[PDB]
């Protein structure tokens, strides 16, 4: 197919301000909640790999879109940066890592993952947490919630052992663990094949062992 | 519901020879291909839950299926073991991983994964493989095979890159990778969220492409 050229270039799209991503590109997704209010969004790669992106912002959500009919040799050295002052939701649907290395504070998240890559989110700070990872890869989360719902269902693992919350629902319905850690109630089942770890000493927990695996206090 | 009992046990069903496995059970299966004819149906779990799978061989086919009439409360550690002269299929759409750990020599093969777990083969020895993925797990093949059909349509890969094929047809329709090993030629579509990667350097090569990810020679 197409053969990426050796200009390496960054383009910076001016988008309208957003708080949630919907991602169907190959390449990896950096993420950084802005300090002045600002908006931004760049891509570094290959100038004609670069150009293969499609995007919009619509209903408050950041369309990153490619053709999918294109055939590239390979998508080498693309970074997709992406800034904003607010985050609610990212839904993933392409080839590559999803991250927010430095931090998010929000109300409520929701992650959708259903492409074939990594999450990572490091320093979150929220009060409703939905994970619901569908695709080929894995799920880490550092932080704090005061409810944390840890749905896996496809290929990978949910290591959000870091993740101190309140109130954790947890459901393994792939092949894969959950690692978590709820300090007042658990919610936990076993429904693939994989388990269910869990840090805390929960005041309520309810626990249903469907599959095969485990649900154990650790 | 029922409550699974603290009683152990192995039973043995001295079944019928078969070639074909289909099984909608929860548990892990391990197969070994007799060198001493011999045919046999171990499986271990507490002695009510054990109970409740219902066995038959049908037209060279061994069945293993759930009585559903009879709610569980929770399940506990269950291993199907499964010993044939020889095997020709399988075909899973339960929950839990299916193992060939010491290898398996066939003329056909055909795999077909419609439930949730693993399928890991070691030390194959084929002439034709056909793999069709549809679940949620990876499927992982090492050995030979002179025509390798690998088609993942499900969550999950297709992780064949130490089965070493001298045709292989590759295609991804749902969400996940597809290592491969091509000596002599290669037939690969992309069409869903993920790539195909091949080892070797085949004489033949025909490349399509819908979807997210790319083919590249590894
Ligand atoms: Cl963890
Ligand atoms: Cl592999």
């Amino acid at each position: 197919g197409i053969q990426p050229s050796k200009k390496l270039i960054t383009r910076d799209y001016k988008v309208k301000e957003f708080n949630k991503i919907d991602a169907g590109t190959v390449g990896n997704i950096y993420y950084t909640q802005s300090t002045d209010g600002k908006t931004d969004l760049q891509i570094y790669g290959p100038d004609n790999i670069v150009a293969l992106i499609q995007v919009a912002v619509k209903d408050n959500t950041l369309f990153l879109s490619i053709d999918k009919s294109k055939k590239v040799r390979n998508f080498k050295k693309m970074k997709i940066t992406i800034t904003s002052p607010t985050l609610n939701g990212i839904s993933f649907k392409g080839v590559g890592d999803v991250h927010i290395e430095n931090g998010l504070t929000t109300d409520n998240l929701d992650i959708e993952s259903k492409g074939v890559g990594n999450v990572d989110i490091q320093s979150l700070t929220c009060q409703k947490l939905n994970v619901q990872s569908m695709g080929v890869g894995d799920v880490k989360l550092e932080g704090t919630a005061q409810i944390a719902a840890l749905h896996s269902k496809g290929v990978g693992n949910i290591e959000a052992g870091n993740l101190r919350a309140n109130a954790v629902e947890a459901s393994s319905q792939g092949v894969g663990d959950i690692t978590c850690n709820a300090t007042e109630s658990i919610d936990a089942a076993v429904r693939g094949v994989g388990s269910i770890k869990y840090k805390g000493s929960p005041t309520i927990k309810s626990l249903s062992k469907k599959g095969v695996g485990t649900i154990k206090n650790i």
